[PDB]
């Protein structure tokens, strides 16, 4: 968990302008969070990038999990192997507001992080999931009580988030 170059926002929330895939390779954290969907189909975005970095081993493991346990619920999670990226991957489903899912489930989604002492994570429900990224950061700060290192792969969004938080 040798995270470097993060800006500490609160006692337990740190943030960096970085690609989560590159952070996972450098740090090899105990837990990396995936921004998953309920069927664990890692077809693009953050989930697609993490799967590609495991040379599709994450997708094969995920399909086997789904066959045995069924889909996740929005706001839920499951712990699977981290493969070459981390000891474990915590697949968390945040709401996709562009598909009509309830923004209130973003609190339930971040609550899953509290079962792990230290995590490397993306900003849940941001990008094409349609949530307001400044609201996502506020929910993270208000809900996560363990140590979370957020990697946001966009300098423009990183600067807006830091400015909004320090207001
Ligand atoms: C090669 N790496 C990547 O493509 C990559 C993208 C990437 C990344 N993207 C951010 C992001 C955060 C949350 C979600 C999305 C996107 S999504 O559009 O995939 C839908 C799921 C939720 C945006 C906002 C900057 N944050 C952190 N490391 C990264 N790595």
């Amino acid at each position: 968990n040798s995270f470097s170059g993060y800006l500490k926002l609160t006692d337990n929330v740190y943030i960096k302008n970085a690609d989560i895939v590159e952070e996972a390779k450098k740090v090899k954290p105990t837990v990396v969070v995936n921004a998953a969907n309920v069927y664990l189909k890692h077809g693009g975005g953050v989930a697609g990038a993490l799967n590609k970095a495991t040379n599709n081993a994450m997708q094969v493991e995920s399909d086997d999990y789904i066959a045995t346990n069924g889909p996740l619920k929005v706001g839920g999670s499951c712990v699977l192997s981290g493969h070459n990226l981390a000891k474990h991957c915590l697949h968390v489903v945040g709401p996709n507001v562009n598909k009509g899912e309830d923004i209130q489930l973003l609190k339930s989604a971040y609550e899953n992080f509290n079962q792990h002492e230290v995590l490397l994570a993306p900003l849940l429900s941001a990008g094409i999931f349609g949530a307001d990224p400044i609201h996502s950061l506020r929910v993270c700060v208000d809900t996560v009580r363990t140590n979370v290192y957020l990697a946001v792969f966009d300098k423009n969004l990183y600067d807006k988030l830091v400015s909004s938080f320090l207001e």
